[PDB]
RNA sequence: UUCACAUCAAGUCUCUU
């Protein structure tokens, strides 16, 4: 339970396709490079500051220490050099003083040698693995960009010269790129990809207040209401501000309730005695400054103490601050508008980026003798054959997926459910949604249901109008009590409303009855496709089977009983908890899934109570099939490489712990797979004849497990979905454990077929259904809103065995 | 709420409030 398995083989399935990956080969010298450690005093300075200190330190001590050498820097505590520094071995203490805001002051730095980073040893590892050596290369690579650009994670960003793209609310668009050094067989790869994220516009807080509160002019003043203030506080708390009146960015902690004219602080007079002085008066006495907007609040900085309240008019927003807060429906949209391009389009943008970057002329990488190709790596992919999807009806219509898509026309559900009793709850005003609208909708709806293999028998037994989330349960109690055998409640909503949160709360936790929701606009105007996808959601919500994988066309793993698990944990931005969700198959298709859900520590990827969740799912698997899984396939979503050994140590045992809590000698083979969509590896078609759709992506089924993958471990890429817009993300899979002795072909084909079991659409999705369902559960649980919390997330006993999250 | 695609770094200081 400690070390991931080696790659078993490469696999031969599918027909070859020629691809290029945004990976650029690196030529690394066989030399040894030298590692030094740095003790900077004070040691709590951010990387940007340390970088400047070190940059000045290298220039200043030119003659004695560095000379004509060009050392790179961690930003924290590591410096690397191409040839040995004249440290010799023993520690040296250096002093730097830099320009200050007005104090002009001090930094104590010292160098000590640590080791000799062997690059030749790295070459050997790439031929059948030194993280430390890899970390050194990253530093050599991003030493320069880190100086000129704004480092964000493993990416860089700069302000447009330029476009200057707004988003409103003080937010603006910054275009950037990602750079990372990746290992692969034989070669070291430089992963490059174009990026774009939100940043706060460098403007005075006064102007910032306007964009946040939608002010034309400042005046349009009187003190901000309790409403206007809490929004501004929530938008500025945690941001850096700088003083205009007399370079020192300070970090905002809170915004005062009282205006500057009335907000006070204890000021100590020259006679020892302290007194309460207003911020407005202090700026008059001390700074000769009569406040222009005394009716506006004060930004509060430093700690809870000392106090340090600053008026809004003397503060600006520090440049280079990324926006962490999620953005409005539109801001996201216009951001995507900027990004999206298409796969051919973005491949040029990377090449354009590689052209301007010009690594082969970088002073620091020339120093280290490193060379990088200007052409994308050429890889062969295999496009796997999609599984035949089996439908029911009388004709047993088999659908064959074409380019990640199939249809339901002239086809019917595997086991369609006979809806006989159902109600309708319209929360949209009758003025917008009329009885004619509902009736039309319904008649249109039923007609689809008919040809879908899931017939709705007649008119709804109940139909009413309502308003407010408070009117949900009194109607819902009424429905369950007065209608015996009630199957479905069709709630109709006017756009966005907290009613949905209550509808899903009561329907999944309190009363426990399926509730399908639909916006007002989709009732006023109905389309056969939209209605059809609704029938996909309500059939499975009533314990139905839309379609199953073709039995004969399945991997040899289904020969014995096997459960497929899907796990994902979603996180909040406030002091809210993280939500861990784990699902599991409940049949041999696989089609039906049960959902477990927990709450845990704030920002914690490790599923804490995993052993309990897996235990529950295993019980349900036996309650549905009389079978104890001989194998456990686990698709874990959202785990990075640096956390692999962490989640493997706790979550693999947790699954094993769950197996032996049931029975002492119950040890099914466990396959632990981590799925990733959060990466920067893109695949492009070499031939223009292989491009699909004018987004021009790789076809669904494109599998890459060579050239750019892990040199020793079992990992592969699989773009299981059909790209509709922009550039597709080839989902990465990394086998952390596998008792089942899977082959490359079998596991990749299995993973690919599992992407065809997603019931919400007649498409092949990016991640397997278990992983996707797990996301839906942890997202539905977020609409479900300590121990109260655990209770809030608990699903009603009868909806406990249904795909309510569908 | 039809659906899919698309969508990880310390500003703690300088008589400073
Ligand atoms: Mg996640």
């Amino acid at each position: 339970a400690f070390k991931p398995p080696p790659r078993p083989d490469f696999g031969t399935s599918g027909r070859t396709i020629k691809l290029q990956a945004n990976f650029f080969e690196m030529d690394i010298p066989k030399i040894d490079i030298y590692h030094y450690e740095l003790d900077i005093k004070p040691e709590k300075c951010p990387r940007r500051v340390n970088r400047e200190i070190v940059e000045h330190m290298v220039q200043h001590f030119k003659t004695q220490i560095f000379g004509d050498r060009k050392p790179v820097f961690d930003g924290r505590k590591n410096l690397y050099t191409a040839m040995p520094l004249p440290i010799g071995r023993d520690k040296v203490e250096l002093e730097v003083t830099l320009p200050g805001e007005g104090k002009d002051r001090i930094f104590k730095v010292s160098i000590k040698w640590v080791s000799c980073v062997s690059l030749q040893a790295l070459h050997d590892a790439l031929s059948g693995v030194p993280f430390e050596t890899i970390q050194a290369l990253d530093v050599v690579m991003r030493h320069l960009p880190s100086m000129r650009y704004t480092p964000v994670g493993r990416s860089f960003f700069t302000a447009s010269e330029g476009c200057s793209n707004p988003l409103g609310g003080g937010r603006e668009v910054w275009f950037g790129f990602h750079q990372s050094v990746r290992p692969s067989l034989w070669k070291m790869m430089l992963n490059i990809d174009v990026s774009a994220t939100a940043f706060y516009k460098a403007q005075p807080v006064i102007e910032f207040v306007c964009e946040v509160l939608d002010f034309k002019s400042i005046e349009e003043q009187k003190p901000l209401t309790d409403s206007q203030r809490v929004k501004f506080t929530k938008e500025i708390k945690g941001l850096k501000v700088e003083i205009t009146h007399c370079k020192r960015k300070y970090r905002v902690c809170n915004v005062t309730r009282r205006p500057a004219s009335h907000q006070t602080f204890p000021l100590q007079q020259e006679s020892g005695q302290t007194v309460e002085c207003t911020v407005a008066q202090y700026f008059k006495d001390r700074h000769k400054l009569v406040l222009r907007y005394p009716h506006l609040p004060c930004l509060q900085v430093g700690q809870e103490q000392k106090h340090t309240y600053l008026p809004l008019e003397v503060c600006n927003i520090v440049a280079g601050q990324r926006c962490i807060k999620k953005l409005t429906d539109n801001q996201t949209s216009t951001m995507i508008r900027a990004t999206a391009r298409s796969a051919p389009d973005r491949q040029e943008e990377i090449s354009k980026l590689m052209r301007s970057a010009d690594f082969n002329t970088d002073p620091y990488v020339r120093e280290f003798g490193i060379m990088v190709k200007d052409e994308m790596t050429d890889v062969t992919g295999r496009v796997l054959q999609p599984p035949s999807i089996l439908y029911g009806g009388r004709n047993k219509a088999i659908a064959t997926p074409v380019q990640g898509v199939w249809d339901m026309r002239n086809k019917q559900f595997h086991t369609g459910i006979e809806i006989k009793v159902w109600a309708i709850a319209c929360f949209a005003p009758q003025r917008q949604c009329t009885e004619v609208h509902l009736k039309s909708f319904t008649e249109q709806l039923r007609k689809i249901s008919r040809d879908a293999g899931m017939p709705i028998q007649g008119q709804p037994c109940f139909c009413k109008y309502a308003q407010g989330a408070d009117s949900v349960e009194p109607m819902f109690r009424h429905l369950k009590n007065t209608y015996a055998g009630l199957q479905l409640v069709v709630v109709i909503l006017p756009g966005k409303t907290p009613v949905y949160a209550e509808v899903k709360r009561v329907g999944d936790t309190v009363l426990g009855m399926a509730t399908q929701c639909v916006q007002m606009k989709n009732v006023q105007r109905t389309t056969p496709q939209t209605l059809s996808n609704l029938c996909l959601k309500i059939n499975v919500k009533l314990g139905g089977v839309n379609n199953i994988l073709l039995p004969q066309g399945r991997p040899p793993v289904f020969q014995q009983p096997v459960i497929f698990l899907g796990a994902d944990v979603t996180h909040p931005p406030g002091k809210k908890p993280s939500i861990a969700a784990v699902v599991g198959s409940m049949d041999a298709h696989p089609n039906r899934y049960c959902a477990t859900v927990r709450v845990q520590q704030h920002r914690q990827e490790i599923i804490q109570d995993l052993a309990a969740m897996v235990r529950e799912l295993l019980i349900q698997f036996y309650k549905s099939t009389r079978f104890k899984p001989t194998r456990i396939i686990f698709y874990r979503d959202g785990v990075s490489e640096g956390q692999f050994q962490q989640v493997l140590h706790h979550e693999l045992l947790a699954i094993r712990e769950a197996c032996i809590k049931l029975e002492k000698d119950y040890q099914p083979g466990i396959t632990f797979i981590v799925v990733q969509k959060r990466h920067h590896t893109r695949l492009f078609c070499t031939d223009k004849n292989e491009r699909v759709g004018k987004s021009g992506n790789i076809p669904a089924g494109t599998t890459v497990d060579t050239k750019i993958t892990h040199p020793t471990e079992f990992d592969f890429y699989l773009c299981s979905h059909a790209g509709i817009q922009g550039t597709s993300r080839p989902s990465h899979y990394h086998v952390l454990w596998d008792d089942n002795r899977f082959s490359s072909d079998e596991l990749q084909i299995l993973t690919y077929q599992l992407c065809h079991t997603y019931v919400r659409c007649t498409r092949s999705v990016s991640i397997p259904a278990p992983a996707y369902y797990a996301h839906l559960v942890a997202f539905r649980a977020r609409y479900h809103l300590h121990q109260a919390l655990a209770k809030a997330v608990q699903v009603h006993q009868d909806t406990l065995r249904t795909m309510y999250f569908a």
